[PDB]
């Protein structure tokens, strides 16, 4: 009842661990790029769900999600075996903290991600309002594998009704690979050398963080020392965070 029952439209194994699927989207399901919803399946007549960031942008006809097999838990195992035509549960109330409006006006946007933290940014980098209010966007990730990069490359060019975004992304979006190390890279300044960019300041730099608990603790502490403040609905700031879904 708190879920709608979507139909799986396409399934993809980009590597042995990385799996994506697209499915039908409820007619009431509005969201902002970056948000998540509950995703799962009816198992033993009970809904079995977990939070997944919506990968697709809000102007795409279908939804998209992806999954990384790590521990191969009950849900991940069953999701990885979805077939086109299969029923899937999609929560009706999307939500999340990666909210651009909770960032004060600025020049540069950093999207700092590890593992599945990449997922909500596959959606945000296709949000046109990002490029209307920022000069530059940097996305840092931990993808290294052939098939993982092929997936990001596919996302990058999937722009239904927004083909003019192709030139804008090419101009403004910079991908920057790290290692399962970004904290260190901010600490040594090497992040800001590789890309010739000034180190974090509350004057120009706005940040989004999606990654592991440890990554968020260590990296926020580094942003604090540069004098950046966390944003909130009631009070926009310099950074926002969300724990990566695993």
């Amino acid at each position: 009842s708190k879920f709608d029952t979507a139909t799986v439209l396409s399934v993809h194994h980009w590597t042995d661990t990385l799996f994506s699927f697209t499915c039908t989207r409820d007619q009431a399901l509005r969201f902002n790029n970056g948000e998540f919803t509950m995703v799962g399946l009816e198992v033993d007549g009970k809904p079995l769900t977990r939070a997944y960031s919506i990968v697709s942008p809000n102007y795409e006809e279908h939804l998209e999600f992806f999954s990384i097999k790590v521990q191969n838990g009950p849900l991940t195992s069953r999701l990885q075996h979805l077939k086109v035509g299969d029923p899937v549960l999609i929560g009706k109330k999307p939500t999340g903290t990666l909210v651009a409006d909770n960032l004060l006006p600025g020049k540069t946007l950093w999207m700092l991600s590890t593992g599945t933290g990449l997922a909500p940014f596959m959606s945000i980098i296709r949000d046109p309002d990002i490029y209307e209010r920022f000069d530059k966007v940097v996305l840092t990730h931990t993808c290294r594998l052939k098939g993982e990069l092929a997936y990001m490359d596919y996302i990058k060019h999937d722009l239904p009704g927004h083909e003019y975004l192709g030139d804008v992304i090419r101009e403004k979006l910079v991908y920057y690979p790290t290692v399962t190390r970004i904290t260190d890279l901010i600490a040594s300044g090497k992040l800001f050398t590789d890309l010739d960019m000034p180190p974090f300041s509350p004057e120009q730099d706005r940040v989004m963080l999606c990654g592991s608990t440890a990554m968020l603790k260590d990296t926020t502490e580094l942003l604090k020392k540069a004098g950046l403040v966390e944003g909130k609905n009631s009070a926009p700031g310099h950074y926002v965070i969300e724990r990566a879904f695993v």
